């Protein structure tokens, strides 16, 4: 039935989310009220790039990103690593992560990831800063035109 997969490149893919930085309170929030919050998360062939910000709460830290190809049944905790350069916080670390993609991805299985730092103790939870970070394609992205841009006052 399905055509099999003997040679065939795929299209870069895209995030189905405005990144979280952009953000600073919208952002804060999580890293104030979760303790964790994903800085900016990039795509790359077949190979995502992602930094993960921590609050300085105790000294030893885990950040492993959780993601799946199977709608979350086959999941792998990858380990982080450290950033050290000037823009990094002082007092807040900055964790790195890279993930390879998996070979192929049809419209026929979910995919998601989610960020799990652990500390004081403690097992944060962030999954898209809401519900889980969609990563679709990018030829399935429909483009629409003729939109009117939003914009509201500033919160005082």
């Amino acid at each position: 039935g399905s055509s099999g997969s003997s040679g065939a490149e795929s299209e870069s893919f895209v995030l189905d989310f405005s990144q979280p930085s952009a953000d600073y309170l919208d952002f804060r929030n999580r890293l104030q009220a979760d303790h964790v919050c994903l800085e900016n998360c990039v795509l790359k062939d077949k190979a995502i790039a992602g930094t993960v910000k921590v609050q300085n709460l105790a000294f030893e830290k885990t950040v492993k990103i959780r993601m799946t190809f199977d709608t979350w049944k086959s999941y792998t905790d990858f380990p982080c690593q450290y950033v050290k350069d000037t823009y990094a916080g002082s007092d807040r670390d900055t964790f790195s992560f890279d993930i390879s993609l998996p070979e192929k991805i049809q419209s026929y299985e979910r995919m998601e990831f989610a960020v799990y730092y652990e500390c004081n103790g403690q097992t944060y939870w962030d999954s898209n800063r809401g519900k889980n970070y969609r990563i679709i394609r990018a030829e399935l992205k429909s483009t629409q035109g003729m939109t009117k841009p939003h914009s509201g006052p500033d919160l005082g």
